[PDB]
């Protein structure tokens, strides 16, 4: 059948396109029985939304980003820690292995199933003044996600976090309803941030992965060939998506630099003072000894 699954972005953005590139290799190893249609710019709703479209079976698959599993998934909790991981490198090589793997597993008992993880590079703030220390934190209204530990960390940073959803921060910052968000350089420039919130500091407090759910009550009913390949072609996805992602990087910090936006390095952030101030929130969220193995896992990584 053709699946359908939402995503935030536009058509062109790299997880848009790396689903449809799922879809188009799920043709074929399934003999034309299955494709993926996706649905971008939130037109089938919110992450939030989405995700609780998923988990009815009402949609089939959903690209989201993780911190919109945090409240769902415990486990999710953990790849949002704030500068758990040390770089990209980092990243790819404990989250594309054993302790990844035990983070997907988890989305199951949720009426998920967690095909792959995405990069989503690094969140840094964005404001219409740089933030070099927490004190330049103080009095910013804050987007962020719907997540009680990315309101944490904000809060943590120094500044007064506002959950909304994606679609609606680019008016919020236009109109001053807040004046401050987080994300990725790619995000940043999609969503045209940059141009109202136009000094992008380099904090680089998460990075929280994407994540590829399919509905379980629709897995449920297929086959154990389908389901692998599904699986396979998802798995297959992420090479191709990491090229786009990677150019995709480099060019959208060309494209808001171009377009007058001033970035602070990470090296000129005291980063001391943010990892100050937010690495207490891991034993906040660590609710199991599971979730302490996931975070020594990938430590030792
Ligand atoms: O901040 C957000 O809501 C967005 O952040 C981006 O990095 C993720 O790609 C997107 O899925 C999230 O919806
Ligand atoms: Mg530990």
């Amino acid at each position: 059948r053709v699946f359908r699954s939402a995503d935030v972005h536009g058509d062109s953005f790299p997880t848009n396109m790396a689903v449809k590139f799922m879809g188009d290799e799920l043709s074929k190893l399934t003999g034309g029985k299955d494709s993926i249609k996706v649905f971008g710019n939130s037109a089938l709703g919110s992450e939030k939304d989405t995700v609780d479209q998923v988990r009815i079976g009402a949609i089939d698959m959903a690209r989201v980003n993780g911190a919109s599993f945090n409240e769902i998934v415990p486990e999710s909790l953990i790849p949002s820690f704030p500068f758990l991981f040390r770089d990209v490198d980092h990243f790819r090589k404990a989250m594309y292995g054993p302790a990844g793997q035990k983070i997907l597993d988890a989305f199951a008992a949720k009426g998920m199933i967690a095909l792959t993880f995405y990069e989503s590079g690094a969140r840094s703030i964005y404001a219409k003044r740089p933030v070099r220390t927490p004190a330049d934190m103080k009095g910013l209204k804050v987007r962020v996600q719907p997540s009680d530990l990315m309101v944490d960390e904000i809060r943590a940073m120094g500044g007064t976090p506002t959950p909304m959803p994606f679609a609606e921060v680019y008016t919020g910052l236009k109109t001053g309803l807040v004046d401050a968000a987080e994300n990725n350089l790619p995000s940043y420039e999609e969503t045209k941030h940059f141009e109202v919130a136009p000094d992008y500091s380099e904090t680089q407090h998460a990075m929280t992965p994407e994540v590829l759910v399919f509905s379980k009550k629709i897995w449920d009913t297929l086959s154990p060939q389908e389901q692998a390949a599904i699986r396979k072609a998802a798995a297959d996805s992420v090479p191709y998506y990491q090229k786009l992602w990677t150019a995709r990087e480099a060019s959208a910090q060309q494209a808001v630099t171009k377009g007058g936006a001033n970035i602070l390095p990470a090296a000129q952030v005291d980063r001391a003072a943010f990892v100050k101030a937010m690495q207490p929130l891991w034993t906040k969220y660590e609710k199991t000894p599971q979730m302490k193995q996931i975070v020594d896992e990938i430590e030792a990584t």
